[PDB]
């Protein structure tokens, strides 16, 4: 059961990371790219951090994994204009994400 979740989550995270719209979210947002970001966004999240958390056995439920990935998207949509490339990527990758969640049969 626990390594069952672990495997599923690792597979899903890896596919999200490989996706072509994942590039904005691969590492923590850099100050040099976004100077006042950490002044606007209280709970930053990215896919590198999510990989470490996964390896650190933090994702003991569906809901913890979903909340971190959802945070990636909602940060991006709070910070960035609606027609920005960053916003478009967020919605594209979110659709991909949900398709892989259904495909896995992942429930709480
Ligand atoms: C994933 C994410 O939201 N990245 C931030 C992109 C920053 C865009 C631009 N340079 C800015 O400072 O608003």
């Amino acid at each position: 059961d626990p390594d069952q979740l672990y495997s599923t989550l690792k597979s899903i995270l890896q596919q999200v990371k490989s996706h072509q719209s994942a590039w904005p979210f691969m590492e923590p947002v850099k100050r040099t790219e976004a100077p006042g970001y950490y002044e606007v966004i209280r709970f930053p999240m990215d896919l590198k951090t999510m990989s470490e958390r996964l390896k650190n056995r933090y994702y003991v439920s569906k809901k913890l994994f979903m909340a971190d990935l959802q945070r990636v998207f909602t940060n991006c949509k709070e910070y960035n204009p609606p027609e920005s490339e960053y916003y478009k990527c967020a919605n594209i990758l979110e659709k991909f994400f949900f398709s892989k969640i259904k495909e896995a049969g992942l429930i709480d």
